[PDB]
């Protein structure tokens, strides 16, 4: 009977299904040494897997199945085995407990997933396995179980709101690893590529559900907040949504951070009540989009993510506040110090600038600990200072001609704060310096000093030292072939896309690296100094 | 030559045919026993295809493994020859093992290839380089006789050469064989590794 | 025409030069070393 049931279930059969189920009355009707809700002996597996009863159809969605699912069910229903058949989960690595919940997850069975929780809603439950409980994105994603969540999660609010209608959901159960529904989307949030509205009213209308902030209610793993779990992974299309929440209406609106009741008029007043936490104690947006270490395609490209009370609120103030006078009423000093102290041979306010100069190697030096960074990452944003400084201050306190690298390397970055394409052309030069020197140059202390392609001196023949009659005759000719190929390096490069990138390098990349270097000034200082209570501010 | 179909079609570098003859998605039932694309791994927003492929890749006889690379004919091939992404044809094998034996040969030895050839070139007698020159003669050894594969003759336009031929194959003789021709090989050679 | 050629110069040449040349690796090794059985790989 059962593996007549599961040969009609796998191929969608119908009539061999009754023909199972004819078996099944017979040996139910016989003496089996046993009550009605035994182990039937184990009809859907035999402790192996999963995919019982209707879980068959699933996997196997055709027309005949949809009927035959419900038939199944049905004969279920009349049979003392339907909750046990509903409650059924596997115990497998990979699957265990997913039951009717995943498998009407990962494929948009709208109809399958209702007569789910219709004949039992045990798909509530939680979810543990390789794609249940997952790990690195290879095979699943953060779902939770929640099959209100997972429908949102499959970009389906139609059965997500079915589903979250219905009691008992547990709406505050973070689950798995942990995190809740809200945080779930999180995990959910891809980008415009694929779906530009469709992870949006998933979070409004569980949101407009939610009637408490219990909704907005995880601090699990590294600081669950939605606010920062959100801005962790740089999910710009959420973030968007998350700061400028404009709610209205009533019932509601008691969350969200945008609510405007200040008369409005020509004259804007805006009450970005904002709430939540912001630069105060758990990292909500303060440093974690200074310091998101991940590809963060956030809001603007993520230019310092422009939303009202992001940017425009502290930047607006704290950008000629603290950060003013960081670079501009010390680094005069910083400058002609470090030349005055360059300046300084034997002849055979230093004191103080130190002081800071080790203290920034010291924060620095232990900041890098903030997520898992390596060294520099592409160009969203780095901290030079932190390599220049860390060996300044050993260097120094350790000739001595360390000095001086430290200093020129630091000027640079400071004037910088108020090139990749050529990183890769220079690296070229120097390689092909290397070989076409170790050619010829060395074949016949350094002497590339006749790299001197722009001007400089000139060739003179080949005589420097050791000019004896040798076979380097020949490798001038091949000295000629390296600065043939030299010029096409430089004009290849320089005159192929050059006006692409300069128009667009510092852009909003200036933006986002001078305020996310700010933004830091606020972790130097103790919860004394308050400013900017609340609400933003205004506008025209 | 092989008149298996993956290969011959290969052979002339035939493009149109050779996307349908590897990403074969063959569907329904009472067929699709053929075909390499098959995917029954239940789909979903994370998405595992089962590019069965079956036939014959990169074992002996030659399907697709060193057809492509040394096809030698104008093959205007799949994405104009860009190594013909289909599927398993270069997101399989590429995807790992360019990160595998590639990404140790030319950096885990050419550093003392490198460093070897400028020491070598910098040993006048003012009047590890064993092991060095070991894979070096290799190299001219197995594509020395590499050339044999079908009917090439020289440099052919800029689909696809091998610049470590001519360089190596002077090196070993003229070197064993004054003798500044050690130079010419190292330089053209060192040139050829960036 | 300089601007023309180098735009258009490394392009997909470099990612078909370097795979052949990688593609011969498979060439130095006996038949015991045997990696990725088949069905290929999985997708988004």
């Amino acid at each position: 009977l059962k593996k007549r049931i599961f040969a009609a279930v796998s191929e969608g059969c119908v009539e061999e299904l009754v023909e199972l189920l004819v078996e099944l009355q017979e040996l139910c009707r016989r003496r089996h040494d046993e009550d009605v809700p035994d182990f039937l002996m184990h009809k859907l597996t035999a402790s192996d897997t999963g995919k019982t009863c209707l879980m068959k159809a699933l996997l196997n969605i055709n027309p005949n199945t949809k009927e035959i699912v419900r038939i199944l069910l049905a004969f279920a229903e009349e049979n003392d085995i339907l909750g046990r058949f509903i409650n059924a989960e596997y115990t497998e690595e990979a699957y265990e407990g997913q039951t009717a919940l995943n498998i009407a997850i990962e494929r948009r069975q709208g109809d399958i997933a209702a007569l789910l929780i219709a004949a039992g809603a045990d798909v509530n439950a939680h979810a543990k396995g390789a794609f249940f409980n997952p790990k690195y994105q290879h095979e699943g994603f953060y779902f939770g179980e929640t099959p209100l969540a997972l429908a949102a999660c499959t970009n389906q609010p139609e059965i997500v709101q079915l589903l979250m209608e219905h009691e008992q959901t547990d709406i505050t159960s973070r689950d798995s690893r942990g995190n809740n529904i809200l945080h779930a989307l999180v995990t959910v949030a891809e980008d415009f590529k694929t779906q530009n509205d469709f992870v949006k009213r998933m979070y409004d209308m569980i949101l407009l559900r939610s009637g408490n902030w219990e909704l907005e209610t995880t601090r699990n793993n590294d600081g669950l907040t939605p606010l920062q779990l959100a801005a962790k992974m740089g999910k710009a299309e959420i973030l968007k949504y998350i700061l400028s929440r404009e709610i209205k209406e009533k019932r509601l609106r008691s969350l969200s951070r945008k609510f405007t009741d200040w008369a409005y008029g020509p004259v804007s007043s805006s009450l970005y009540d904002l709430t939540n936490v912001d630069t105060t104690t758990d990292n909500s947006v303060l440093e974690i989009t200074v310091y998101n270490t991940n590809i963060d395609n956030r809001h603007e490209m993520l230019t310092l993510e422009p939303l009202h009370t992001l940017l425009h609120m502290k930047w607006k103030k704290f950008a000629k506040h603290m950060f003013f006078l960081s670079f501009c009423f010390y680094f005069f000093y910083n400058i002609t110090l470090t030349l005055v102290s360059y300046y300084r041979p034997r002849e055979e306010g230093r004191m103080f600038v130190l002081i800071w100069a080790m203290c920034i190697s010291v924060k620095e030096g232990i900041a890098i600990f903030l997520l898992r960074p390596s060294d520099l990452q592409s160009i969203l944003s780095d901290a030079w200072f932190h390599f220049v400084f860390f060996i300044q201050a050993v260097l120094v306190i350790l000739a001595c001609l360390v000095l001086a690298m430290a200093l020129g390397w630091a000027n640079m970055l400071y004037y910088t704060r108020g090139l990749h394409d050529v990183l890769k052309f220079l690296f070229v030069y120097i390689v092909f310096l290397l070989g076409f020197g170790v050619a010829l140059a060395s074949l016949i202390d350094a002497v590339l000093e006749l790299f001197k392609l722009t001007i400089g001196l000139g060739d003179l023949n080949i005589q420097q030292n050791s000019k004896y009659p040798i076979l380097f005759l020949f490798l001038l000719i091949t000295y000629v072939i390296l600065t043939f190929v030299l010029l096409l390096n430089m004009l290849i490069a320089l005159m192929g896309e050059t006006v692409e990138n300069v128009s667009k390098e510092s852009e909003r990349i200036w933006r986002l690296q001078r305020a996310r270097t700010i933004l830091e000034f606020e972790k130097m200082l103790p919860e004394w100094l308050r400013s900017r209570f609340r609400m933003g501010e205004l506008c025209k």
